[PDB]
């Protein structure tokens, strides 16, 4: 099965949140993980703003992207927007993206409840074109 990696900046949760929608809606369509350029984190408000949509991220982890192989991630989605720093093995995939998607970390709960749907439609239209 093809594996989707979601990647973002050091202090971001949108890579972990993108994995949350993708493992819930893409559950029977693809394999999925998430990471960050100098690693990434889960966020308590991204648990509670998303469990009301039936999503889970609480059990997820991260390490710096250069510790991973890229090759076992047939599909790689960045969330930095038309500009990300990546080694060539992380971009040469059969499908690549770099989403123009913000982090709700440190913003209002209305921004969490907005960005969740922006992640959902990005995950959905990405997975629907590959599976």
């Amino acid at each position: 099965m093809k594996k989707v990696m979601f990647v973002c900046k050091r202090n971001s949760c949108r890579s972990q949140m993108a994995e949350g929608f993708a493992k819930t809606l893409g559950a029977g369509k693809i394999a999925v993980t998430s990471c960050g350029l100098e690693s990434s984190r889960v966020h308590p408000t991204a648990i509670a703003m998303m469990e009301e949509v039936g999503i889970d991220i609480s059990g997820q982890t991260s390490d710096p992207i250069e510790n991973f192989n890229a090759d076992d991630y047939d599909v790689v989605i960045s969330l930095c927007g038309c500009g990300v720093n990546l080694p060539p093995e992380w971009v040469t995939q059969e499908i690549f993206e770099d989403w123009q998607l913000e982090d709700p970390d440190g913003q209002s709960l209305e921004v969490f409840r907005t960005v969740r749907g922006q992640v959902k439609e990005r995950v959905e239209n990405l997975i629907a074109k590959i599976s």
